[PDB]
């Protein structure tokens, strides 16, 4: 059973302007969801400290990055506090709203693309390198989700009956027919070192069969 969903007008311009946009920088969306996941695992890990029991849906606090060339996907994993629904539908838009008006702004005045993490809506880069993002997630309150959006106007939500995760989030990357670098070991390596390299959660670069 899928849902399909309008974004806001605002969020909808906004991926339209990722996507359309001139802008050759776009190794920057691999910096903004590793920092996103860092995020997610930050919440968990201070949640656990008054309650130990939120680990028991899993104890690593981790990072994989697995590329896949046969699907040409890239997929970011992480074990953080994941979503629930109404995050999905509801409350990240309704953050990302505010987000989307002062980055347009500073945009207009001057700022560029990479800045887009500073106003909360750094996940929207991956329509940089993706025609389509898919995302799993489990939160400990609520139900395994798949939320995915080709931008257009509209996403979907569906619950997932797919492998159980446990907790946490995977953001898989359907990639543009000409971004498939990022599939590359030595390329994701360089951006990795470059953006990321003082993560406080383990980084695994998953390599391919
Ligand atoms: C997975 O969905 C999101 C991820 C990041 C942000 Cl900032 C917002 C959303 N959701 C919306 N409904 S706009």
């Amino acid at each position: 059973e899928v849902e399909t969903f309008a974004f806001q007008a605002e969020i909808a311009q906004l991926m339209s302007l990722i996507i359309n946009t001139f802008y050759s920088n776009k190794e920057i969306f691999l910096r903004e969801l590793i920092s996103n996941s860092s995020d997610a695992l930050d919440k968990i890990r201070y949640e656990s400290l008054t309650d130990p029991s939120k680990l028991d849906s899993g104890k690593e606090l981790h990072i994989n990055l697995i590329p896949n060339k046969q699907d040409r996907t890239l997929t970011i994993v992480d074990t953080g506090i994941g979503m629930t629904k109404a995050d999905l539908i509801n409350n990240l838009g309704t953050i990302a709203k505010s987000g989307t008006k002062a980055f347009m702004e500073a945009l207009q005045a001057g700022a560029d693309i990479s800045m887009i993490g500073q106003f909360g809506v750094g996940f929207y880069s991956a329509y940089l390198v993706a025609e389509k993002v898919t995302v799993i997630t489990k939160h400990n309150d609520d139900e395994q989700y798949a939320w995915e959006s080709s931008a257009g106007g509209s996403f979907t939500v569906r619950t997932d009956t797919g492998e159980p995760m446990g907790r946490g989030t995977k953001v898989i990357l359907h990639l543009k027919e000409d971004q498939t670098e990022y599939l590359e070991e030595r390329r994701i390596k360089e951006i990795v070192k470059k953006h990321s390299q003082f993560i406080g959660y383990p980084i695994t670069l998953f390599v391919e069969k």
